[PDB]
């Protein structure tokens, strides 16, 4: 655990982190994917052996000694807002297993079911709710990714908040 566990939140591609494990915004079928879940196939392949897993549910892969946690949130074009809603919150549930179960000390993580899986909804504090109601037992530094500008800000005051 980190001697005082915190949340922080960086605007950078999260191939680039500086944590001792990353989550993947995973699609179920292990695919390659767009977006994050592109950037993470091109840094870390060999994490995509046998990474598919069912929505809601978090399955880790080594990529030498390097965990990749891929995390398959719901694409709320598919789900309604209420079992989509579900979903996301079990996703981050097993990303916080998954953290505990590896001993890290921190942990880079991207906001589940924006993007191409938000169903064209604006769902930065739904997300960071639950990842926030799922990490807050763990003791990990957990270090937040994104790439808007005005998402930045929004995540930082969500942290600020709270403290
Ligand atoms: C920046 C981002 N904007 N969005 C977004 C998506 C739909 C409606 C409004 C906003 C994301 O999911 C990430
Ligand atoms: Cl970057
Ligand atoms: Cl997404
Ligand atoms: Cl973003």
């Amino acid at each position: 655990g980190a001697m005082a566990p915190s949340y922080r939140v960086k605007r950078m591609d999260i191939a680039k982190n500086d944590e001792e494990c990353v989550v993947n915004a995973a699609n179920p079928r292990g695919l390659p994917g767009d977006g994050v879940c592109k950037a993470v196939y091109k840094k870390w392949p060999e994490s995509f052996k046998n990474s598919a897993t069912p929505v809601g549910t978090a399955k880790t892969v080594m990529c030498g000694t390097y965990p990749v946690i891929h995390a398959v949130g719901p694409n709320f074009s598919n789900y309604t807002e209420s079992e989509g809603d579900r979903e996301l919150a079990a996703a981050y549930r097993e990303v916080a297993k998954e953290v505990t179960r590896l001993g890290v000390n921190s942990v880079a993580i991207p906001l589940l079911s924006t993007g191409v899986y938000s169903g064209g909804k604006d769902r930065l504090t739904q997300s960071l709710n639950h990842l926030f109601t799922a990490m807050d037992s763990t003791d990990a530094d957990v270090v937040i990714y994104c790439r808007d500008k005005e998402w930045e800000k929004k995540i930082s005051e969500a942290i600020q908040m709270r403290t």
